[PDB]
DNA sequence: CGGCATACG
DNA sequence: CGTAT
DNA sequence: GCCG
């Protein structure tokens, strides 16, 4: 009943598997601190899989048949069911390399590669890298100054106002551009770490160059504390808040209108559900997805989509609305 | 056992 | 290397 | 870590 990929069944952004699926997602991260992308992907998966069940797993019987549960996520269900808590999950969280391998690569401009390596020096705390700044990059130095702003959750109270502000920006760089909101907040999240926004024009080319002049006009408004042709900003926004504000980082992408569908489908996720979908795509149907469009290798060709629905039709996969994206 | 999404800055 | 979904 |  359950298929095997995300993207063949719907997944909602609330649940009722919600401390199951998290336990399985420390271990992930913690496969992903340690470079193991294989076993980040199956407890990624496995989690996501409880995620779309229909009611609370009560007893182990119900793992049976669902795919992405083999011995190891099983126990880890077991544990929790039994004793509400499992050993190993609570063993990473309080370890020091989970900590401080999380509290690195949350820092903007900070991967694991970069977090692994300070851990290995010996460094553990945001103050031990604030002590030697000669070891940091303009970017990671932005992240580190700004850090405790970018810990605070966005609300969509605040997106209505970037999204405003920006409109504005794109407004006078190119008229006739639209602005719209992608990422979790397009999936109908409540909160998030940045807003995503996607930009377009309705006449195809002239969207060309038009990022750097957007990025201008935001710059001469005094609403960027950070920024780096392109067609991919990621930018730490001044947001008004009450008698002062606070730093937010923001995502800008321009697509041509041709692409805007693939960039829409790309930018919304879940991240999940982009590689799942991906993956489907190529292994399933033989064709090559990205967020800029759909390739068949054996005719040659691209395939034009006018909207997301075309986009699941070409792949043979019934359409989920983005609130049932959130593997 | 091979594979695990796929881009851009 | 970082970033993004 | 799990699937095919
Ligand atoms: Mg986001
Ligand atoms: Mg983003
Ligand atoms: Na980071």
């Amino acid at each position: 009943w359950m298929p095997a990929y995300a993207c063949q069944r719907p997944t909602p952004l609330t649940h009722h598997n919600t401390g199951l699926s998290e336990a399985l997602e420390i271990l992930a991260e913690a496969a992903g601190f340690e470079g193991s992308e294989g076993r980040l992907l199956t407890f990624c998966r496995a989690a996501s899989v409880l995620k779309a069940l229909p009611s609370p797993v009560t007893t182990l019987s119900q793992l049976q048949g669902l795919p992405h549960f083999g011995e190891h996520s099983s126990r880890v269900v077991q544990e929790l069911l039994e004793h509400g808590v499992c050993e190993e999950v609570e063993r990473v969280r309080r370890s020091e390399r989970y900590q401080t391998m999380k509290l690195f690569t949350q820092i903007f401009g900070v991967g694991v590669k970069t977090a692994d390596r300070w851990y290995r020096e010996g460094l553990r705390t945001l103050d031990d890298l604030r002590e030697q700044p000669q070891k940091l990059t303009q970017q990671q130095k932005a992240g580190l100054q700004h850090h405790q702003d970018l810990s605070t959750p966005v609300l969509r109270s605040d997106v209505d106002a970037l999204q405003q502000v920006v409109e504005e920006a794109v407004g006078q760089a190119l008229p006739g551009a639209t602005v719209t909101l992608t990422g979790g907040f397009r999936r109908g999240k409540l909160q998030g770490h940045d807003v995503d926004f996607l930009i377009t024009h309705p006449k195809e080319g002239q969207e060309a160059g038009l990022l750097p002049r957007v990025m201008c006009r935001l710059q001469d408004q005094g609403l960027i504390l950070y920024h780096q042709a392109f067609e991919r900003s990621f930018c730490i926004f001044r947001l008004p808040q009450p008698g002062s504000w606070k730093a937010v980082r923001v995502d800008l992408v321009v697509a041509p209108v041709s692409q805007f569908p693939f960039a829409l489908l790309g930018w919304t996720g879940s991240k999940l559900f982009q590689r799942e979908l991906r993956r489907f795509s190529r292994k399933e149907k033989g064709l090559w997805l990205n967020s800029h469009g759909l390739f068949d290798p054996e005719q040659k060709t691209f395939f034009q989509a006018a909207s997301e629905e075309d986009i699941f039709r070409h792949l043979g996969l019934e359409y989920l609305p983005p609130e049932q994206r959130n593997a």
